[PDB]
C-alpha cells in the first residue's frame, strides 16, 4: 500500500511513476511546472520584497495533439501521457514582464521507456518547438532521456527455425532462417504477415518461408527512429536562429539527446547528470576492457562545462529552473519585441567607482558589476547585482555574461588580466598519458577564448537578440606553434563572422589601463559592422600596431639612439638605460586616444568615471533610433541605411542636435505617436 | 649595368621591381596575369589535345582608380603602382565557358614597402572586392605581404628635447618631452604643425611646447591602418557567403594577410612560404629565448594544410595557379549562374566497374573515381580524372573532393576506412614535450573529421554553389573521454547547421559495404532539409540504431537464447558459440535497405553498379525542377515549396511519369522556352 499516515496525500503513490523518476535523481516531469512557479515566486521576492501575487501570477497548461493533430491545451491526470514526452505552454508576469510573458517547457518523461526517442515523441516534439517558432516564443527543453529507442520484431522470436547445414549437429553452420505454413498463420491470425518478407521453397518434404528481411509489426525499431531524430535535430538548428532556446540537463541525455542539448546551445547541467554519446559499459565492450567506470568520466560536468558544451552548471532541477528564469529575464518576450527594460535601485546617474589601476591586478568582473571592500561597496559599469555570467567554466581567458545599463539588458565581454592555469585531465583510455597544466597568460587570445568570444556573440544575437558592449582589451592572438597548430586563425575568424551578423547595436570599449594591438584591434574594429558598432577609447587607454617595447625594435634602433644622443649631449655608451627609456616613452606618444580620434577611427574618447552615464545615454538613444529605422525598412522603395537615417533625422526639429544622446533619445520617445503618424503618411505616398 | 649579351631584353633590368620580387623566391606581381594564361592554356590542352586558341582567348587588365575613386581598366608599364595592392580583370575562355568567363585577381606587391598593408592597400582592396561582388564574379587574391604596416612620425625625431629631473645627469629620470619655438617653427615651414600636439609654459627663462600626443604627418602609422585592416577582414568575410573566393599565399603572409587567407576560406599554400601572426624572432623576443628557428615552424604547410587552414599545397607559384584554374572549372561563372556542365569521353551511359569487398580492404578514392589495375582501368561512380580533391592533408578520416557526374560538377564526400595515423609535433615551447600519435579508426567521426565535414559543406555551397553527394559510411562518433573532451558535439553540430544551410540538391548514399548507425545516420537524414536532401541505401547496405553485436547485448541476451535453444533443440550449455550466431543474424535481418524501404526513410534501394546511370538523370531531373522552382519563386503571391514544385508538375503532359527522371529531364529541355511562356502568362495574373 502506502507510507501509512502521512497528513496529507502520498503523492508518490497517487501516481507511481513520480517515484519512479524519484529513484532515479530527478523531478517528476509533471512536477516541473511547479518548479517554475516557485522560481518565478522566487524573482519576484528578489526584486520588489513588498509586491504581493496571486496564484493567477502563473499559469502551466499540458499541450497535447488533437484529432487532427494539432496541439492544444488540456487540464488533466499526471501520467496520462500515452506517449513519453510532454510539454507545458506558461504564462508568467514577471519584473520584466509584469502584464505577462509566455514559453514552452518540452520535456522526456524519464518514466516513459527510460525516456527514449520513438517516433511518436520525435513528432510531437517537433510540433511543440514550431508552435513556438510560429508564435515567436522561448523553447525550454527537460532533457532526461536514453537516447533513440531501440527494438526487435518480438514476434518473430518464438516463430523463426533454422536451416543447418546438417541437423544433429548445429556445430557445423546454418544456411538462412525461416517460418513455417505455421509460423506465416500464427501471424496472419494476429494480422501481422507484414512483419516479415518471405520467399516460397519446398525442401525434401515439407515448405519453408526463407525470412530476407524482418520488418516487424511494432513502430519504432530501427531507421524509423533514425529519421525521427533527424528531423529534430533539424528543427532544434532553426529554432536556435528564431527563438530563445535553452536546455536544462535533468538526469542524463544521450545521443539524440545530447546533440539537443548542443544544437540548442544554451545549456546548464545538474551536477551529477551526464551529457553522453553512448555508455560506459558500451564503449568498454567496443574496447574490450573496463576503462571507465562511469557516464561521469564521459559527460559530467568537469568535461561538458569545462567544454563550453555546458553555460551552467546547477546544484539540482531548482537551481536549474532558477537559472533558466533568470537568464530569460534578459530576453524579450517574443522574437522581435523590444529588449525588456527594467531599472532597479541602481539608477543611469552616478559615477563608475572601481577603476583599475597600472601596477595593480585586478579581476575584470570588478569592472563589470562592482566590488564589495572593506569599506563599502563600489559600483562598476553597470547596475549592482545584475551580472549573470555565463560560460563561466571554460575558456577563462575572456568572460562573458548578460547585464543592465541603467535597466538595458545587454551582452556584455570583458578581458581576463590574471593568467589562467586551465587543467586537462589524463584520458584513461590511453595506457599512459598523464594530467598536463597549460599556463593562458591575460588579455592573449587562444583558439578556446577566441572561440568563447565567438560563441559568445552568437548567442547574444540569436535568440536573446541583445545590445552588447565588449570591454576590449587585448594585447593580441597567441601565435606560436601549439596555437597555430591548434587553429587559432579558425576561430579568429569566427569571431569576424559574428559581428558581421549582429543585428543590434554593439559598443567597443577600450577600458582604462586597456589597449588593442595589431590584430586584436581588427577582429572588433567597426568597419567589421558599421551598420551596427561604436568604437569607444578611454583617455588612459592605448592602441597602436605593436607594443611600444616592438616598435622600438624596428624603427628606434641603435644607429636612431646614438645619433639622438649625438644632439642631446652637450657631452657626446652609457646611457642606453635611460634613452632606450627615451624611445619608449616617444613610441607611447603616438598611441593615446587623442591619436585615434584625430584619425578618427573611434567615436569619442571618453572618461571611465563618467562611462555609465554615457553609455546609458548612448544607448538609449540608439534603441530609439533603431527603431524607427526599422519602422521605416518595412514600406516599399527601400533605401541604404543612410538614406533611412538620414531623413528620420530630418524628422527632428530644427533645433535638436544630432549629436545630443539624451535630448535625441527624449524627442523620440515624446513623439513615438507623433513619428507613427508621419510613417502612415509615407505608406500612401509608397505605392507608386 | 645589365647581364651582357642576352638574345631578348633582361626584363629584370627594364624593371628592377621584378628582380626584387625574385629574390624574395616569388613571382613579381605583374608577371601573374602570364602565369594565368600558361594555365588556361594547359587546361585546354588536357580537355582537347586539337583545339587551336589565340591571344584573344585571354584577356588581363590592370584595375586601378580614376580621378572620382571608381576602378576602370588600364593598359599601362609594369611597376608604376604608387600604392602597394595591384588588381587585374580577367576574361578567358575555358572548356566550361568557351564563349568566356571572369574573374578578378587582387594582390600583394611584395616589393612595395615589403608589401605591407597601409590605408591605401587596404581601401583599394576593400574597393576590389565590392567590385567583384556587385557582379557576382570571383575573387582570387594573391598574398604576399608583411601584414599590418609600422611606423612612427620621422619628423619629430630630429627635433623634440627632453626634461631632465637634472642635466648633466641625464641617469635619473626625465619628466616629459618638449619641443622649443624653433622646434615649432621647423614644423610651421615644413606646414605640419598638425604632427604634435603641445601645451605652452615657460620654464625659469624659455618656453617649452609640451609634446602630449604625437600624430605625425605621414598616414599609416597606427591605427589608421587598424581601421584599414577591420574593412578588409569584414569585407572578405562578405564576399565568402557571396562569391567564389580563393587565395595562393605565394610568399608569405603576415598578421591581416593570415586572417585574410583564411576568411577567404579556399587557400593553396606553396611551400615553403609561411602563413603567420607574429614572425619567430618577435615570438623569441616575447618568450626571451631562441625557441623557434624559421617562421616555417610556425606556419609552414607541416602546421597550415596539416590544418585544413590550408587546402592544397602547390610545389611553386605556377603550381599554385594551375590548382586555382582547375578548382575554378566546377564553379558557375558568376553568381547564380547554372553550375557548369562539362561532358568527357567518359559518358553517363556505363556500368560502375570498381566495388567494394566486405573482407578486403579498400581507398574509397576508387569508389569515386576509379582504379588503375594490372588489367587496365575499372572506372568507379564519377567521370575519370574528374576528382579534384581538396583539405588532402587534415583529419584524412574524410575524404572530401570535386568531381564531375556525366559532366555534372558535384561536392563529394566519402569515408575512409583505413585507420589514419595522425602524428602531432612536440610543441619546441614546451621545455619537454614528445610528439604524440594518434590513432584515428575508419568510419568514425572525431572532432577534426565532423569539422571537415562541415567545413565541406559549407564550402560547396557558399560560391562554388554546387549540387553535393555524400557517400555516408560511418559507425558513429568517438564518445570517449578526449573526443568528448575535445568537444565532437560541437562539430558534430556544424554538421547540421551547414545541411540546413544548403541551396543546392543533396544525394545521401550508403554504399555497397556501407552502414550507418544511430547518430551517424541523424546527421545526415533528408529531414533535416526536406527541400534539398534525398537518401539512397545500396542494396547490400546496413543501417540502423545499433551494429547486431551491440544490438543483442540488449535485445537477445542468455534467457532469450536458452528458450531458443528450448524449441529449437529436439535434445535440450555448448551452442553458445552458433547459437550467439544466429541471433546476430536475427539481428542482421533487421537491419537491411529493405526495411528501410518498407518504412519510407529512403528514396529508393540501389544497386552499385547501376548507380552512375541512376544518379546521372535524378541529379539532371532536379536541377532542371529546381531551376523552375526559381523562375516561380520569382512572382509576386508565394507559396510553399509543396505547393509550387506541385504546380510545376502540373504543366508536364499528363502521359508524362512524374517518377520518371530521364523522362521528365529530357521534356522540361525540350520545353525551357514554352515553359518560360508560361512564367510571363503567370507574372501578369500575378499583380493582384
Ligand atoms: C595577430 C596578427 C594580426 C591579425 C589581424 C586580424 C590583423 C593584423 C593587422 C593589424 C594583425 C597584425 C599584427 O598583429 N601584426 C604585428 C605587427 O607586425 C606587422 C603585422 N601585424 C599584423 O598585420
Ligand atoms: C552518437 C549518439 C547519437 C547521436 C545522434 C545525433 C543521434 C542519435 C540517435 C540515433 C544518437 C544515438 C546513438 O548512437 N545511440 C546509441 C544506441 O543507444 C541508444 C541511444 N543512441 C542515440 O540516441
Amino acid at each position: 500500500l502506502r507510507p501509512i499516515a502521512t497528513p496529507y496525500p502520498v503523492k508518490e503513490w497517487l501516481q507511481p511513476k513520480r517515484y519512479k523518476a524519484h529513484l532515479m535523481g530527478t523531478t517528476y516531469v509533471y512536477d516541473f511546472p511547479e518548479l517554475f512557479r516557485q522560481a518565478s515566486s522566487s524573482q519576484w521576492k528578489n526584486f520588489s520584497a513588498d509586491v504581493k501575487l496571486t496564484d493567477d501570477f502563473f499559469i502551466s497548461n499540458e499541450l497535447i495533439e488533437d484529432e487532427n493533430g494539432e496541439l492544444t491545451e488540456v487540464e488533466r491526470e499526471p501520467g496520462a501521457n500515452a506517449i513519453g514526452m510532454v510539454a507545458f505552454k506558461i504564462t508568467v508576469k514577471t519584473p520584466e514582464y509584469p502584464r505577462g510573458r509566455q514559453f514552452v517547457v518540452v520535456a522526456n518523461d524519464i518514466t516513459f521507456k527510460i525516456g527514449s526517442f520513438g517516433p511518436q515523441e520525435d513528432e510531437f516534439f517537433n510540433k511543440v518547438t514550431e508552435y513556438a517558432r510560429k508564435r515567436g516564443i522561448p523553447r525550454i527543453y527537460l532533457a532526461a532521456n536514453s537516447g533513440a529507442r531501440i527494438g526487435m520484431a518480438e514476434e518473430i522470436v518464438p516463430l523463426f527455425q533454422v536451416a543447418w547445414n546438417d541437423a544433429a549437429n548445429p556445430d557445423k553452420g546454418f544456411q538462412y532462417l525461416y517460418l513455417t505454413s505455421e509460423g506465416m498463420e500464427t501471424l496472419k491470425k494476429f494480422d501481422k504477415e507484414n512483419s516479415v518478407l518471405t520467399e516460397r521453397t519446398v525442401i525434401n518434404g515439407e515448405e519453408r518461408f526463407v525470412i530476407k528481411t524482418i520488418i516487424g509489426s511494432e513502430d519504432g525499431l530501427g531507421v524509423e527512429c533514425l529519421r525521427g531524430s533527424g528531423l529534430i535535430a533539424g528543427a532544434t538548428s532553426r529554432a536556435y536562429h528564431d527563438i530563445f532556446t535553452i536546455t536544462l540537463v535533468t538526469c542524463r541525455s544521450v545521443g539524440i539527446g545530447a546533440y539537443l542539448v548542443r544544437l540548442g546551445q544554451r545549456a546548464i547541467q545538474v551536477e551529477g547528470q551526464p551529457i553522453i554519446l553512448t555508455g560506459a559499459p558500451a564503449i568498454n565492450k567496443m574496447l574490450g576492457r573496463e576503462v571507465y567506470t562511469s557516464n561521469l568520466q564521459l559527460g559530467g560536468t568537469q568535461i561538458m562545462y569545462n567544454n563550453g558544451v555546458s553555460h551552467l552548471t546547477a546544484v539540482d532541477d531548482l537551481a536549474g529552473v532558477e537559472k533558466i528564469v533568470e537568464w530569460m529575464s534578459y530576453v524579450p518576450a517574443k522574437r522581435n519585441m523590444p529588449v525588456p527594460i527594467l531599472e532597479t535601485k541602481d539608477t543611469w546617474d552616478r559615477p563608475v567607482d572601481f577603476t583599475p589601476t597600472n601596477d595593480e591586478t585586478y579581476d575584470v568582473r570588478w569592472m563589470i558589476e562592482g566590488r564589495e571592500t572593506e569599506s563599502g561597496f563600489e559600483y562598476g559599469l553597470f547596475d549592482k547585482g545584475s551580472f549573470f555570467e555565463t560560460l563561466s567554466g571554460w575558456a577563462k581567458g575572456v568572460v562573458v555574461g548578460r547585464a543592465r545599463l541603467g535597466g538595458i539588458p545587454l551582452g556584455v565581454i570583458g578581458v581576463e588580466t590574471r593568467t589562467v592555469e586551465n587543467l586537462i585531465p589524463a584520458d584513461p583510455a590511453n595506457p599512459n598519458s598523464a594530467e598536463t597544466l597549460i599556463q593562458e597568460p591575460g588579455q592573449v587570445w587562444h583558439p578556446n577564448s577566441a572561440f568563447k568570444t565567438a560563441q559568445a556573440i552568437n548567442d547574444f544575437n540569436n535568440g536573446e537578440q541583445l545590445p552588447m558592449m565588449i570591454l576590449a582589451n587585448w594585447r593580441g592572438f597567441s601565435g606560436g606553434q601549439r596555437d597555430m597548430f591548434n587553429e587559432v586563425l579558425k576561430y579568429g575568424s569566427f569571431i569576424v563572422d559574428a559581428l558581421v551578423d549582429y543585428k543590434q547595436p554593439i559598443i567597443i570599449y577600450i577600458p582604462p589601463t586597456g589597449e588593442l594591438r595589431g590584430g586584436s584591434w581588427v577582429v572588433v574594429d567597426p568597419t567589421i559592422n558599421a551598420d551596427q558598432m561604436e568604437m569607444y577609447a578611454d583617455v588612459n587607454a592605448r592602441a597602436g600596431v605593436l607594443e611600444p617595447q616592438g616598435m622600438v625594435g624596428i624603427k628606434f634602433r641603435r644607429e636612431k639612439l646614438l645619433d639622438t644622443m649625438n644632439r642631446l649631449d652637450d657631452k657626446y655608451r652609457e646611457l642606453l638605460p635611460i634613452y632606450g627609456q627615451i624611445s619608449l616613452q616617444f613610441a607611447d606618444l603616438h598611441d593615446r586616444s587623442s591619436r585615434m580620434v584625430a584619425k578618427g577611427v573611434i567615436s569619442k574618447e571618453l572618461e571611465w568615471t563618467e562611462a555609465r552615464r554615457f553609455f546609458f545615454w548612448r544607448l538609449r538613444r540608439r534603441l530609439n533610433e533603431e527603431y524607427l529605422i526599422k519602422r521605416l525598412s518595412h514600406q516599399v522603395g527601400e533605401a541604404s541605411r543612410l538614406e533611412k537615417i538620414a531623413r528620420i533625422r530630418s524628422w527632428y526639429p530644427a533645433s535638436v542636435d544630432h549629436e545630443d544622446d539624451r535630448q535625441v533619445a527624449t524627442w523620440i520617445e515624446e513623439n513615438y505617436k507623433t513619428l507613427d503618424d508621419k510613417l502612415k503618411g509615407l505608406k500612401l505616398e509608397s505605392f507608386a
